[PDB]
């Protein structure tokens, strides 16, 4: 179809399957194994990418071209890597992936949305779809084509350090929030076949349903550990949202570090091939987690040859190496040359990776669009995040007795008010993990509005706002305050650092709430990724709001505190009385919550 050097795979008018087949039939083994290899930007160079025919790059958490880098700097990085891939014999574009899990969260000046637990509180799948839409734009602002989201874990024990990444303990809520996928990727057409991958084009990103499967089921919420549950319960709790993701054309699936009844997921042929591929008919590509094949063995990394064999034979398509790429390629090449891994398995992996690349338009638009840089941090997206933050808030108490005046909503005009607590003026704490750094960080780490700044923006000009991080009781009682807003809670964490058997917030937190509430009527805003021991905070407070990890737009908190909007959020998880109850979910015999799933008080807008 027409010039003498026509190559069908380069013809954008041709069907995806024809282009895939045409390309695959041209590739050497080294080209094929290169497609299967994802490396960290930190080990990438132009020569590395060309010589090893690399298929994909990622930024792990905190892996950035420099601190404070602009959108244009990200595009220039990504395009520099792409130029090297495009210079190979076959010119196959790389796909660049990142954890854009509550916005484009590694990037300075990106809108940071509430973490998933708060989004579960909203019970609003359309809101979540819009968040997906905005997030795709902000990822494409930085030149990135692929986001490692959504996390569709159903967290069954809040002692898990990734509980905040789960929309709920109730899989129906998780299933509903799979609407993130067509936000990020675009809506699938009416005719669509479930399990096929889909991305609408260059203003959308490939998505990733993660982590397959039972990541939120692990014993004692120990991260990466064993999920002990029969097949009926795996299928009833942990699996259903994967079906919803297939119906919405999710492009990729990332495998869990966890084990199901003692078998590592990264080595689980029955589930990865037998179930996801052969029963759900998934036709996108399956990616490992970070050194996930290494962690098949104990100790991790102790037989990388076996890790390669076991994972590829299990049915993984792309391996997030992410550093030891020479070793990886060398080992897989030797297994193929030895007949230990059949070429059919290699060709299936490559078919899937190429299918996603062609489908999304990556061959037509391999490079960044500089006109998209202005999407990063856009005020429209911030307004969305502010709506989401406000809808996520769950009002747990609004008066000490049944006869007291409701504290909330607070009046915006008062002579003098106090804002206090470790979390009142700390943007990093309000965002939590996966924000700028992998683990999150403390203080003013990006562009956003703290609780204190939001109060100052909201109140009448005649209201004097005093900030004291940790005032003593006598300071509050002598201060002449009309009321206080006190914000306290968890510090940022991710993954294993967040695994926590006591679930008691750090001090000073409770001591500050007791000092403040002791001197003036107080509204306590609890910042956490999960339920935490709360009876003492409740005892001290006139009003208490569970604000989860609301992100960069702290005006979402004050929009409810001052009554511009009513409180509508409802608990997406059970709030335990004691950590000795755990795990404790609905249907259990010992179900005795402090607050049940679905609990939340309301107010009306003033
Ligand atoms: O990010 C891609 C997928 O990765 C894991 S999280 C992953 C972080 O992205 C990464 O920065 C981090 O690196 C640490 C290594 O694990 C350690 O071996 C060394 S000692 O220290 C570095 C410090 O950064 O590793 C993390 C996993 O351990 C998630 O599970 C996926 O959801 C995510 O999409
Ligand atoms: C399946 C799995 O990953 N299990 C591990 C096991 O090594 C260890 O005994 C346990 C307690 O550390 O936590 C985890
Ligand atoms: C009062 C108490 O024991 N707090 C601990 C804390 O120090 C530790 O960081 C956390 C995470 O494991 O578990 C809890
Ligand atoms: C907390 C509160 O005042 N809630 C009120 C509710 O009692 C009332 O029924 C409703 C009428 O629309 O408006 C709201």
């Amino acid at each position: 179809h027409h010039a003498a050097d026509y190559v069908l795979y380069k013809d954008a008018t041709k069907p995806v399957e024809d282009r895939v087949a045409d390309l695959l039939g041209r590739m050497t083994l080294a080209e094929k194994i290169g497609q299967m290899t994802q490396i960290e930007r930190l080990v990438a160079t132009p020569d590395v990418l060309r010589d090893n025919f690399i298929g994909s790059l990622l930024s792990g958490g905190g892996s950035v071209p420099r601190k404070g880098a602009t959108a244009k700097e990200w595009q220039d990085m990504v395009d520099g890597f792409q130029k090297a891939c495009m210079s190979t014999r076959l010119g196959i574009p790389m796909i660049y992936g990142i954890d854009a899990v509550h916005g484009q969260n590694n990037v300075y000046g990106a809108t940071i949305f509430p973490h998933n637990v708060g989004l579960g509180a909203t019970r609003d799948p359309y809101l979540v779809k819009r968040i997906g839409e905005a997030t795709a734009l902000e990822v494409r602002a930085t030149g990135i084509q692929y986001a490692f989201a959504p996390c569709i874990a159903v967290c069954r024990d809040p002692r898990w350090g990734r509980c905040y990444e789960s929309y709920s303990e109730d899989r129906r809520i998780v299933q509903s929030m799979t609407e993130l996928i067509p936000g990020l990727q675009g809506d699938v057409p009416k005719d669509f076949t479930s399990g096929m991958p889909f991305v609408a084009g260059k203003n959308k990103v490939a998505a990733c349903a993660k982590h397959f499967v039972g990541d939120g089921g692990t014993v004692d919420g120990i991260n990466e550990n064993n999920t002990i549950i029969n097949r009926e319960g795996l299928m009833n709790i942990h699996m259903p949202a994967y079906k919803n993701a297939m119906d919405k054309g999710v492009s990729t699936v990332m495998i869990s570090y966890s084990s199901w009844n003692g078998v590592k997921m990264h080595a689980n042929q029955d589930l990865v091939t037998g179930y996801l591929k052969d029963t759900l008919k998934f036709k996108g590509f399956v990616i490992s987690d970070w050194e996930g094949i290494d962690r098949i063995t104990t100790p991790a990394g102790s037989d990388y040859s076996y890790s390669v064999k076991a994972s590829i034979l299990a049915g993984l398509d792309m391996i997030m190496v992410p550093n030891k790429y020479q070793q990886f390629i060398s080992i897989l090449t030797g297994h193929v040359n030895g007949g230990v891994i059949p070429m059919s398995r290699i060709d299936d992996a490559v078919t899937r990776i190429l299918r996603v690349k062609f489908t999304m338009g990556l061959f037509e638009n391999p490079y960044a669009d500089p006109a998209m840089a202005e999407q990063l941090g856009k005020q429209e997206h911030r307004d969305l995040a502010r709506e989401a933050a406000r809808k996520s808030l769950v009002l747990l108490k609004n008066g000490k007795t049944s006869t007291d005046a409701p504290l909330l909503p607070l009046p915006k005009k008062a002579p003098k008010i106090l804002v206090a607590g470790s979390h009142a003026d700390n943007l990093g704490y309000q965002c939590g993990g996966w924000t700028i750094e992998w683990q999150g960080d403390t203080g003013r780490t990006t562009v956003g509005t703290t609780i204190l700044e939001a109060v100052k923006a909201a109140v009448d000009p005649s209201t004097v706002v005093v900030f004291a991080e940790n005032p003593d009781a006598e300071f509050v009682k002598s201060g002449g305050f009309s009321y206080a807003i006190v914000a306290v809670g968890e510090h940022p964490y991710t993954e294993t650092k967040g695994d926590n058997l006591n679930l008691t917030i750090p001090e000073p937190g409770l001591s500050t709430v007791q000092a403040v509430c002791g001197g003036v009527r107080c509204a306590t805003v609890l910042i956490s990724g999960r339920p935490v021991v709360v009876q003492p905070l409740l005892a001290a407070s006139d009003a208490l709001v569970a604000a989860w990890l609301p992100g960069s737009e702290g005006q979402g908190v004050t929009d409810a505190l001052f009554g511009d909007f009513g409180f509508t959020g409802r608990l997406p998880r059970t709030w335990f009385k004691s950590v000795d109850q755990l795990p404790m979910n609905v249907g259990d015999a010992h179900y005795d919550p402090l607050f049940r799933l679905g609990y939340g008080l309301t107010t009306n807008a003033t």
